[PDB]
């Protein structure tokens, strides 16, 4: 289930980080206005781009603690304030979060594996009600 589901991910971090944000960026190619830096790149010229692979990585260090300090898929009140309070999220709607979690749930579904899709799905759902409620438009 979900928790074993943060350790398979924090097994291979570096690349299920990377391919699930280019999953992300590829399905909403309007997100990047957020990330202008990426634009005119394949995937194989993102994953060789310095921040890219530092910053997704970094990104996904911090989801996964997220995840597991939540209970039944319900994050903690705490994070949800760093991740509405963080001076890299002041652009940042709940539109923006629940699209990463679309993405995260359809890479899952689509990947070889026995990821508990159900979960995650709620996590995001939940995260985005959690980032709401803690000040997020
Ligand atoms: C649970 C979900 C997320 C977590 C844990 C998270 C975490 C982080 C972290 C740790 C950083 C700092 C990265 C660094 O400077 O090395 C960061 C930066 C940033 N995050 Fe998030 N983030 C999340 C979701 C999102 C979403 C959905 C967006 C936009 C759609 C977003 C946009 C950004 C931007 C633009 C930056 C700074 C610019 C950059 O690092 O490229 N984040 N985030
Ligand atoms: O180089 C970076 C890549 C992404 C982010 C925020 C982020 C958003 C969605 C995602 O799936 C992964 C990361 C920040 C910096």
């Amino acid at each position: 289930g979900f928790k074993q589901d943060i350790a398979t991910l924090r097994g291979d971090l570096r690349t299920y980080a990377q391919d699930i944000f280019l999953a992300f960026l590829n399905k909403y190619p309007d997100e990047k206005r957020n990330f202008k830096n990426y634009v005119g790149k394949s995937d194989q010229e993102l994953k060789s781009m310095a921040k890219f692979g530092d910053h997704t990585e970094k990104v996904f260090n911090l989801m996964m603690e997220v995840a597991d300090r939540a209970t039944d898929c319900v994050p903690l009140a705490s994070d949800a304030s760093t991740l509405v309070q963080m001076k890299q999220h002041s652009g940042l709607t709940t539109g923006n979060f629940e699209k990463l979690f679309v993405a995260l749930v359809e890479y899952m579904r689509a990947s070889g594996q026995s990821f508990d899709s159900q979960s995650w799905d709620r996590f995001g759902k939940n995260l985005v009600s959690a980032l709401s409620s803690a000040g997020m438009k």
